């Protein structure tokens, strides 16, 4: 099953991304797909520090807020907030047991490491404009519709990381574990890590992409500027994320990996159109409670909803989906100053 | 019974180290035990990367060493570079799925995420002094010399994630699996992860600082320096990753965290003193693999096993296990002028 040191002298450039031996000595002179230590490289390049970003302007920003924007400040901060503390634990606790070859590894852990730093950057903000955090915190939990617009995440990665502990302990088979049979495949254990996977990319892709926008509509008025110098570091490490995740899913799809990877990508080729529907018919409902207690000038339901449509076509694409909606141009070219 | 985001609003200030709920916000504005926020904190300040480090001369200075020092130099080097591929993926693997306060599961993040940047700094020298890579970095795995240890710490490692497993799947009690029994008991896991962290501290405390003498006494004949830059702030990085399973062993035998885990360390006390005598014999034994082929000026077999007897006491002293090397003062002062 799982080692952290297996004692086979293995050529890694020869291994799958996923499901071979599994890595024993890091090494970084070779690697089978280059991308991966590039991210690395550029992620690194990219290191930075949430407390040395001022954000003192902010608590007078935020507190001259109007209650209705001053809700749509801190539900948006809230989500960003519960997506991160998932990424930040996910990577390493899902995917890090089955990969097979070093790069791909220590970019995982590069990958969670910077969302913990995003994590802090959350804390930085909510302490500095808020007299108790922990209004914030507990409602993250409890909030019936923050948990709704997530609806999923979780999940997926849950069923992933038991799935991969019954394979670990009892190997490929049909079992008896207390007296109910139990099936352990391979074949579908792969394609529960794949759609995992396309639904990291719909997380980083999509989910945080509506967020930043809710958070630039603020820096445009010039208010909440720290919070917008923050969120664009946070951006442009989101972008290299997506980046990862499209090309592990366009080189599994490619059949130069793994090619029984190749064959479950077109399997489930309708399992994958139907995540980036679901996710993207999420991220339109929150704004009923986004805009709840009223709307903002530049932004409400409607600049949201087009949006939403118009990333989720380009992120499809980006991977060989069929577009769901119809073609419309950026509904907010503003964001383009802002980002990534 | 593993989640990625508990759905229970839960006091993770009242909760234990291990073996509590997941946690699921990740907050740094509060925390049970503020070592590991300072940890993280002293960590992201020290970041380096080693590419800035050149080690160009250090090609001339090891091409003109006597071959059996080149040996010690690259025997060394090898066994830094197994230590820490096991390092920079096990404290992910294995504690992450059982920590339960976000302080400590952050600061296993980080630590995990620096150990990486070590194990890139060992592939930026070796590339550099041994043009060819692959016979020092093939060579890891099968070595017979470098591998009883590599065996044993990965022992640790990879029964306490095979015991976790079972313990999320089926929880306790006596359950059945193909014919065979299989019994679940929470009290052994928490003696596995104690013996565990028991066996990470002397890894990093002991196993990590005799190699860091053999590294220095190079520098101190001015052979090796870019290999000496970066041993020093792997060394300073090493200081606070010991720190910290020291700070959690001493919580947890206290019994200040969960009070049968202070029982667990008291009835564990002789096997505790046991891995560590069988972790100083294991690295005294080194020694004569490292004087092969002959000696070094300023180190050789017997001034190395007095510092391996010197630090062993110093570390179990720390971390409360009576000494079992007769008191003396370190043998090699000028190693100081290289550690923090
Ligand atoms: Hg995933
Ligand atoms: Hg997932
Ligand atoms: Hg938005
Ligand atoms: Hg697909
Ligand atoms: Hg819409
Ligand atoms: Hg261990
Ligand atoms: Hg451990
Ligand atoms: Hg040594
Ligand atoms: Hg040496
Ligand atoms: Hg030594
Ligand atoms: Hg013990
Ligand atoms: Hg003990
Ligand atoms: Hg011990
Ligand atoms: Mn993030
Ligand atoms: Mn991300
Ligand atoms: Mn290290
Ligand atoms: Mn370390």
């Amino acid at each position: 099953a799982y080692t952290t040191f297996s004692a086979t002298k293995n050529d890694q450039l020869k291994e799958p991304m996923f499901f071979g031996q599994p890595v024993q000595v890091a090494r970084y002179d070779q690697q089978k797909y280059d991308i991966f230590e590039k991210l690395i490289e550029k992620q690194l390049s990219f290191f930075w520090r949430p407390e040395e970003v001022d954000v003192s302007r902010d608590r007078i920003d935020y507190q001259a807020l109007p209650e209705h924007e001053k809700h749509i400040f801190i539900s948006n901060l809230k989500y960003q907030t519960l997506l991160d503390s998932i990424q930040g634990r996910s990577p390493n606790v899902a995917l890090l047991p089955l990969i097979s070859i070093p790069e791909l590894e220590t970019w995982v852990e590069t990958w969670a490491f910077s969302e913990t730093i995003h994590s802090r950057s959350y804390t930085h903000i909510i302490r500095n404009i808020v007299n108790d955090p922990s209004v914030v915190f507990d409602d993250i939990v409890t909030n019936e519709q923050i948990q709704k617009r997530a609806e999923g995440i979780s999940s997926y990665y849950d069923e992933l990381i038991e799935m991969t502990s019954y394979w670990h302990l009892l190997g490929e088979g049909t079992h008896t574990v207390n007296g109910k049979t139990v099936t352990v495949s391979l074949r579908e254990l792969k394609k529960k890590l794949y759609l995992c996977l396309m639904s990291v990319n719909a997380l980083e892709a999509i989910r945080f992409y509506v967020s930043f926008a809710c958070s630039f509509a603020f820096a445009e008025r010039e208010l909440m500027e720290g919070n917008a110098k923050i969120i664009r570091l946070i951006a442009r490490d989101e972008a290299l994320h997506l980046t990862g995740t499209q090309h592990m899913l366009n080189l599994l799809r490619s059949g130069a990996d793994d090619p029984e990877m190749a064959e479950i990508a077109e399997e489930c080729k309708q399992e994958c159109y139907d995540l980036f529907v679901q996710a993207a018919q999420q991220e339109k409902d929150w704004a009923d409670y986004l805009f709840r207690d009223g709307s903002m000038i530049g932004l409400n339901k409607d600049i949201l909803c087009q949006y939403v449509e118009y990333i989720t076509n380009i992120r499809m694409q980006a991977v060989g989906l069929d577009l769901p909606f119809n073609t419309r141009s950026n509904p907010i070219p503003w964001i383009n100053t802002w980002l990534v």
